[PDB]
């Protein structure tokens, strides 16, 4: 049916809703080009185990945040200014209702994330998938050369500023299921999509010198923290300076898992990480809160190894 | 555990792609620093595979389709005008066979090789019981750059100008489902007019068309480029076309792969039906003046390709044949 396909092509003035200025439009600015210092651009992509909720939920229009979340947080942790999107959506037989609210979802972060969808695809794939469909994206950002923070300014003692989650986001939704898969609304915050940070830390670096950054996503703090510590370097969390959600502290529980074992699949309530200069910590906890965020002194910067 | 360090080891087919742009290593990067362009473009694009892929599922061939992921990607781009930078893979499969993934990156690689782009990053995703054993899944996508200039849409192709085609490795990325639908319809893999086992001709992969595309337009003038995928010649000419100019195909012009012989002889299938599905030996169409038409078909081949005069441009529209 071509007709349906007509009103469902129009039906994307949803991607418009995630356009900018540089676009250099194709349809609503589907397909169109971007136009462009010392220029150094910065690519990520991203396929989780979240998705499972969707399928059952038969609720799809904010999985596709996540997805953004996912690529768009890890490209401006690196200081790097996302401008586009595309997405990939596999399918079985592309439910055109479906489809577009999955779509609605990505336009939705790409508006946050303040980059343009200019790109994407549905596939038709007769056989692997019922009411299944895997989501992946795919990011660019530019930045400055001398402008990358990659944490080698981090030195011993700086703040550690925290971020605020808003639940899970989109790591340890296998344990998750298997923990209340072990026992028995649950569903409506283990459907909360991934914050994302990429607004806020832009006017941060437009004002203040960050020492350094870190996305919690792969194995909790312990992970992620570390990772962005440079050699004979540490960081300590004072426990209590943020605020941890009632879904940890439920599957702490339920599960009776371990402390130091949720902090490394978990994000534990706190979403992202910037080292900061101790003289500075107080205004740009400022600034952060002054964009919508959950900013506080998680912690500290010292010299030794790990969490 | 032990097995990844190995296998992250033979993932050095990345390193075979590589160039002095790409710099170091949550985020490739590609430095943009030296490109001397002055109203620079950013032309992307992103295509999954498709039909294809289940061949390579029977055959237990998997290190050259990712050589038709990037393809299509890559030839979506220079079609543009553009350069392709870099490359990034997504895989989506039940769980991963580390040995199984390293093929699949490993014609990804390749591919990225010919395209002359880097293979900046990618994720591989041990997915549930959504994809089985032998099924997996292959999304590509590529960044290319263009000066604003230099970039070619088809609006000033005229009346009276040379078509020329690039051949193809055969049916490139394109009408498998009705390739399978006779296959059953038919008999499973040698047959007819000049061949190899049938099944490694089906998974021969997409032509990379990029490096050549790049040496042209260093050296002539190009009104458009057709990349001949989905819907063939009857959807693709026409789309460089600007209006009140059609297409006259020369039948005879360029060779036709005994497979779409095949597939028209044994598939009952009509000529025009058969233009509307496969590329039928042309992968990308170059709209050309004529008093260079001569030259650029050497070039062409200078550069590797086969090229041939297939055609021309007139007064009217879409594609007509002769």
């Amino acid at each position: 049916i071509e007709a349906g396909y007509e009103a469902v092509s129009r039906m994307k003035k949803h991607v418009q809703t995630t356009m900018r200025k540089e676009v250099l439009g194709g349809l609503g600015g589907f397909g169109g080009m971007f136009d462009l210092e010392e220029p150094v651009l910065v690519s990520g992509t991203d396929g989780g185990t979240k998705l499972m909720l969707a399928f059952m939920a038969d609720k799809h229009d904010t999985i596709g945040i996540d997805a953004v979340a996912m690529c768009v947080n890890d490209i401006v942790v690196q200081g790097a200014e996302p401008l586009f999107f595309l997405d990939y959506i596999a399918c079985g037989k592309a439910e055109p209702s479906k489809i577009e609210n999955i779509v609605k979802g990505i336009s939705e972060g790409c508006r946050q994330a303040g980059c343009a969808l200019i790109g994407g695809e549905t596939a038709e794939m007769p056989g692997m998938y019922t009411e299944e469909y895997d989501l992946a994206g795919f990011t660019v950002g530019i930045v400055d050369k001398k402008k990358i923070v990659t944490g080698e300014k981090i030195e011993a003692g700086h703040v550690l500023i925290g971020l605020a989650s808003s639940g899970i986001h989109s790591n340890g939704y296998s344990l998750v299921r298997k923990v209340l898969l072990e026992d028995g609304p649950l569903g409506e915050e283990l459907l909360k999509p991934t914050k994302i940070y990429v607004k806020p830390i832009l006017e941060l670096l437009k004002n203040h010198e960050v020492y350094g950054m870190a996305h919690i996503t792969g194995g909790g703090f312990i992970e992620n923290i570390p990772r962005m510590l440079p050699e004979g370097i540490g960081a300590e969390i004072e426990l209590g300076s943020w605020k941890i959600q009632p879904i940890f502290s439920l599957l702490q529980e339920v599960g009776k898992l371990e402390e130091k074992e949720m902090f490394n699949i978990f994000n534990m309530g706190i979403g992202m990480v910037v080292a900061v200069k101790e003289e500075d910590a107080k205004d740009i906890v400022r600034l952060l809160e002054e964009q919508g965020e959950t900013a506080r002194i998680i912690g500290r910067t010292v010299q030794g190894a790990g969490v």
